[PDB]
């Protein structure tokens, strides 16, 4: 291992604004105390979550000083920032090294030539998250762009000749695959090389594919002089005989591509990347095909923040979230609304999740955000290029007037996406139900955020909606890319309409259950919906607003913002999606009954269950909306206390669930 | 497929010497009838086999005239002779294209630049097999250098830029192995390119390794301008992970190495070579290690003549010798005493034999053959470099005075081999039995020829010998490079001592047998003999002499010169070595019995056997010198026909060996 | 110093052939009187220089008898002969110790084991210098192979185990260098070890690099048992940080390498070798580069014979020749046409002279010299491997029909050199002016001998020639490897055309000068002549012909065969190449003036000078062909005598040259 890659998150100091305009007064602030801070860090962990309309949104500086030894001579040095919100500028000994716009993509710069080796060197990052009309997202409405260096920073050292590390901060290696099947698959490996010296250098580029297990499947080696003039691009092609296909969750098989730069027989640099051999196809009105086989697209969504941590997460948090996402039986995630961690993306390769990635072109257009949107779209693609999990790039979400501009912008994003990577689908999302909205049809897939029975019409209205779409647009690939409802666990009641006035501060868990129960059943029976994505896997922060009696919270989670509690619909989905045995009674949290003659619901994916209200078995059980949904229609409750217990069996094994409801007066 | 390589064996005429000194008479000989002939050809096939000390040795001329089309314009044209005995000159329309001395190595000369295209051209090859002090072998005493173009001739057509056809007649690629084990191996591919043009040329060298089954493993690619000034050399480097190793007869796995030169993304030249990944190591005292595992070295030897063909053989012939070697259960072969056929070495790679390859420096030194000796060594190695099967190069055989010189010479040879291929062992062979002969120790491995009980002392003196040697020099890698006895199938008897005059004309089959039955059992027990090669798998011509009552014949083969009859030793080794069932009564050819009460030997590698005399099981069966060796002595013979049937069953199959004897009165053929 | 290397030139007796053919008569000859003689010695010093086409080439025997004490027992002894013309055979007490072919390379042989200790032993050497078709050079046309033991002989004493003294007579250690720059250089040392005894021996090999001043700057040490079986090789590698680069004449820095073999914490053997760290490189069309910097390649040649002595030279003579080379301003020497003395090579290493070593494959091919040619090139390379000053190995010089053969040869030689020393260039030399010659381009560099105005065309034709090569073959490395004109001092005239009849017996010094004056002017302005080499720094014997009114002499020397007079052109080159003050008036030997109105030519490499006719400054001084060239026309001569005084100054010293002619009537020796 010749390349050196080390964590650089340690020993930073931080000074937050706002800063005075007078230089006399500014210099004082600068000279004052800096707080000592660990990366990942952010300044909105509290003020973007605890209240609404009240969070700091401007500049902050980060400072660090660091010895660089003399053995770095003739080496090249790099800083690679995984993520900084939202604009950043790095200075090394006062010299500007790089600047970036976009609080969700990585970036690197060569600092080598600005260091004084054998000395101490001062690194400084100016970070600023105030919204500007030329950078997406343009406002903080749907969600807030937590400020600061909220993903890890790396030090990267290489030789004078290297696999480029500053190609949009990409790995510098791009793998593509063509004509993929059980029988073969042509892999192409394109590598970008750079010779920072002044003379041509004799080198060897050796690209190897390894099996998951570690065997050499193939080798392609090339000797040549590496020009010092410009970065150079080299190709390797491999013909894979009977490749082990990456088959989503059943068989997430991953080959390993290793790319080595060699000089005088020795490795001077190397990059490794994953290779999940597979093919993705969408046939409109039919569905999604993985390597030719129809594949279930049970979609969920996930934001990169945790209660308390803001978006300054570690790997346990991404892992913990992916575990939940797996356990509920999801097969596809829509990581809205912006590029999310690469570590997270790599886990999806490994885990077998088929996933969707997006740029934060959301909520409003200003007319000034194109160059930056194109720019964010490209860093996303180039940095995430090699992940088999990825199937589509998301262009925009809920952007409208000026229509003509919004459609031009979307068109050019689609176009960049296909220049940059013609092998994947693109997608874009509208908030309106109708197809021919002036802003639609600019991508491969048209996506629609629908929330029947919550913002518009009633829960059941989803059916006539979808049926009418496929009747008029049999050929469009359509996805339902957002749906669900809020659920404040403190809010409980069995008196429910088919809609809910989302203006009044009462978000009853049970209305969420009711929405997913019915709605999932429509989706399932309408293949024309190629993929559906419930919103959202967890509750996340929304600093711009207070609703449903808790501030700055979107409570549409299947799980609470702190990750501690799973709502009813969690077990509904897992009951319908997972192969794992679920046996679940609805409404454990609605423990102070309002009525005498109640309904009892139980979820089971392992057979007709038995329920025993207070010692004794009820009956009349019947089916709900799906063969996993069981209902007892007219249950008569005892005063004081009641005790519900449920029991089914499979594989000579026995499953339990008991809740405890309370009743007295009404 | 860019390179045209086609047989050039047809339409030659021959004209043997001797030739008059007088131009008048020579001109006549020259203008007379030439014999139309076919290659491979020799002129000694008969006179070197049928009669002792009387065979022609000198000049002979071959001629052939060939039309070469205008299509060769801009192309390169070569001739490649796989072997000519013993010195060669080749003329193209009168212009001298090349010279070669050494009747055992390939040679090639470019000739394109001499052709008249669109016209007819004349090739003459002058062949001479007269012994001369500056060329090995320096005499015809040990065997005879059959004259003639006795191996096949090839015509090779190339482009202006190519992989060199002309580097000691080698393939032009050189393949190397370093650090070989289960887990990995470093493979180097050295390639030589020649641009015969006047300006550099844009080309790409692409080298590939395929698996035995045709699947690509790795490619190395390089683009550059091929310099028009001197041949050039390029290296590829592959790193195999968990290579499938080449494991002798158990698993002779062969990768395919392909080197294509390209121009305009069009292939313009290729060369394909085998690759057998393996490590050879010898540890004095312990034995021979193949990829870390001990490996039996049951060795035989093989000259390259057949009765009646001389050395002008065809592949079918080489294969037939190889089949037999395989079938006797051999695992190593010493191809004495000279470079042999490439098809041959090649087929060993494929069969899994581990082989020893040798130059004809032998019998005598004269002191004027050093340059030639080195030249043949180098060619043997370069032409043979790539055969996974070769583990050693043999420097000399039984050369003595002048000691100082012969030692110098061996030293330069050992050294030349380390220079040209430091990855293989070198050996040299002494006729005497003592380690400290003033000519020994100049190579990696010391071999010794020992014919105990035949030229020297008793059959059993081999034991004391190996016991002393191993004690006194526990550290020398040492091999028994030759042992055995003559056997004239026409000679039989049971009156055998423990020695055999070799000066009388009675070389009885029974005595050879007796030698191998015993000596094998000593070799088997002393790993200090790192390997043993018996002499010989086949009888061969020795035109110099008449021993044993058959003129010009060495009769120590386990099989007869015409390849038609296996002797008893054939089956003795077979039983001792092979793992195919063997059940064989000896003396089937000594059917005219002398004594009424005699012994009866049977060979069995599949359990102690039953032997019925005239329908009546015998008893007394006792152990010979190895677990496959049983004798019942003493049998009492009936008069007239006696029938020995041997039986033994193994796992639902039963085996059977029946021979017929005849007795009437007591005799003794030995007292003649 | 564990090893004893002592001089062995003393107490030798000689006895030239031809020798009677029948034994009685020969035995008488043997018992005749032998001439006692001092080594170095040739028997051709006389008949190869004093007259043409009449020298003795044939056998001669030397004989020396010697006492070897008992204290030599268990030790090993060797003879090393630096050179013998041309084939040798050495016997010790009438037993063949060794044999050699080629009169320009050392050979060696271990004689110890044939010695009889505590006694007198007798060494005998047979030398033979008769041309043969299998030994290069195949004839004596270009020069004669003075016969006999014309270079020193050494007796060498060692232990049982040593750094081999017998590997092609090389030093036994080989030093390579890779990736060389100011920053650093990796040097690999290779060492060959021999264990003469019967048992493994426990040794330690300690390799050290010392600065020119004596400071241990790298040590590599190893311990291991030295196997008795075959000679062994050991590598050492030194990463030299910021090495002092050998930079030609600017600064010929030399580390030295010391290889010590030790046993029981003691030293048993040692060889020490030079190490001139530098990189050489040629870029066709641009020039010659030395550690990355373009370097002038001002070249001359030198044969290894002196008037009177023939080739039996001592060190003083080599030294003498070198000084005149250094002094003339030379930066590179071509030692045509054969391996030359190791002292000579060594001294180039010291003066930082950059040199080209060569094998005498010249004039003719016979078709039978290949093996010997290879042989000589190998010994030349191995023997001179370590010399920093050598940058190229020359393979052949003016050899033509049969082309195909000659080309096969050149190619095989190129390859031998690439095999044996892949780091140096190779070159071959053609007499023709055209690039696409059938035997050209088989080596890294193409050198061409060109004598315009002498063997063909005018003196000025070297201009159109070089202009067309550089245009037509921009990519080829091209050296002008010979050019010049004979110059016989006795001959003088100003009647000079553009070409000269080399065919009649007048070779006027004047014509030589006129050539070089113009021709060096052209050479200087075409970088496409990477290097040029004038023929010849010295006149030399050519025993076969009588050219230009003197037997057996090539007279293109700058200096004379006895090393006494410097011809005009000598100084012409000192001006153009030298750092030193030079002022010189041409034609100081052409005093018998042929014309009243003549031209005076002066050479200053330090400003426009002043010329004085009798006593009155001359006028009209104009510029000649290079900046150091000044000419006066048309000076009028007095009657009787005139005298000429040139004068010029700088840095406040005076420079002054005076010669003396005399008009006396209108002459014209040229027509006479
Ligand atoms: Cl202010
Ligand atoms: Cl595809
Ligand atoms: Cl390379
Ligand atoms: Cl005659
Ligand atoms: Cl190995
Ligand atoms: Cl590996």
């Amino acid at each position: 291992l010749a390349r050196q890659v080390t964590a650089f998150n340690t020993g930073w100091q931080f000074k937050k604004g706002p800063f005075a305009t007078d230089p006399m007064r500014a210099a004082s602030q600068w000279d004052g105390k800096w707080e000592t801070v660990e990366i990942p860090h952010t300044w909105n962990a509290m003020d973007m979550q605890v209240q609404s309309g009240s969070f700091y949104e401007g500049a902050g500086y980060y400072r660090k000083t660091q010895f660089f030894p003399h053995d770095l001579e003739g080496k090249r040095v790099f800083l690679r920032f995984e993520g900084v919100g939202a604009c950043a500028e790095v200075y090394v000994n006062g010299k500007l090294a790089g600047t970036h716009k976009g609080g969700y993509s990585a970036f690197a710069c060569e600092i080598g030539t600005a260091l004084k080796l054998g000395a101490e060197n001062e690194i400084i990052v100016k970070a600023d998250n105030k919204a500007r009309p030329d950078v997406i997202p343009v406002n903080q409405n749907l969600f807030g762009v937590y400020g600061g260096i909220y993903r890890p920073v790396w030090l990267i050292v290489t030789e004078q000749n290297n696999i480029t590390v500053t190609d949009c901060a990409s790995p510098g290696v791009y793998i593509t695959q063509k004509d993929v099947s059980k029988k073969s698959a042509d892999i192409t490996v394109k590598v970008k090389l750079d010779n920072a010296g002044l003379q041509p250098a004799a080198v060897t580029l050796e690209n190897t594919i390894y099996t998951q297990e570690g065997q050499k499947v193939g080798t392609h080696s090339r000797s040549f002089d590496l020009s010092p003039q410009g970065t150079q691009t080299y190709l390797s092609t491999f013909k894979l005989k009977n490749p082990h296909l990456w088959q989503g969750r059943k068989d997430p098989y991953l080959y390993k591509v290793v790319c080595r730069l060699m000089a005088d027989g020795k490795v001077i640099d190397e990059v490794v990347q994953p290779l999940g051999v597979r093919k993705y196809e969408i046939v409109a009105g039919k569905g999604f095909f993985l390597n030719g086989e129809k594949y279930s697209m049970y979609g969920v969504t996930r934001h990169q923040d945790w209660w308390g941590l803001g978006s300054a997460l570690k790997n346990e948090h991404h892992d913990f979230d992916l575990a939940a996402i797996m356990d509920v039986g999801a097969t596809t995630v829509r990581f809205a609304h912006y590029q999310q961690s690469d570590y997270l993306y790599s886990r999806c390769d490994t885990l077998g999740l088929i996933i969707w990635a997006e740029i934060p072109c959301v909520n409003r257009v200003t007319g000034y955000e194109t160059e930056n949107a194109q720019s964010q779209l490209r860093e996303l693609i180039r940095q995430s290029f090699n992940h088999p999990s990825i199937y589509v790039w998301g262009l925009h979400n809920e952007v409208y007037q000026p229509h003509e501009y919004t459609a031009a912008l979307t068109r050019s994003l689609h176009d960049l996406a296909k220049t940059e990577d013609p092998d994947r689908y693109t997608v874009s999302v509208n908030g309106y139900g109708h197809m021919d909205h002036p802003v639609n049809l600019n991508a491969d897939i048209q996506g629609m955020n629908r929330y029947f029975g919550w913002y518009e019409k009633k829960i059941q209205d989803i059916k006539p909606w979808v049926e009418q779409l496929e009747k008029d647009y049999p050929y469009q690939k359509l996805m339902l890319t957002e749906y669900g409802a809020d659920a404040n666990l403190a809010h409980q009641t069995e008196y429910l309409g088919d809609a809910l006035n989302w203006g009044k501060p009462f978000y009853p868990e049970t209305f969420q259950t009711k929405t997913h129960e019915y709605q999932w059943s429509i989706i399932k029976d309408h293949p024309y919906i190629i993929a559906s994505y419930l919103w959202n896997m967890f509750d996340f922060a929304v600093p711009m607003w207070t609703r449903g009696g808790v501030p700055a919270r979107n409570m549409k989670g299947l799980i609470t913002f702190d990750r501690k509690t799973k709502k009813d619909s969690y077990f509904w989905y897992k009951a319908n999606w997972s192969e794992e045995p679920v046996l679940y009674l609805t409404q454990r949290r609605n423990a102070d009954r309002e009525k005498r003659t109640t309904a009892v619901t139980v979820y089971s994916n392992i057979g007709t269950p038995k329920v025993y209200l207070n010692g004794q078995e009820l009956s009349g059980i019947r089916n709900g909306y799906t063969d996993v949904h069981y209902v007892f229609d007219n249950v008569s409750l005892a005063d004081g206390k009641n005790i519900l217990k449920a029991v089914v069996s499979t594989k000579g094994k026995e499953y339990t669930d008991e809740i405890e409801w309370n009743y007295s007066g009404e």
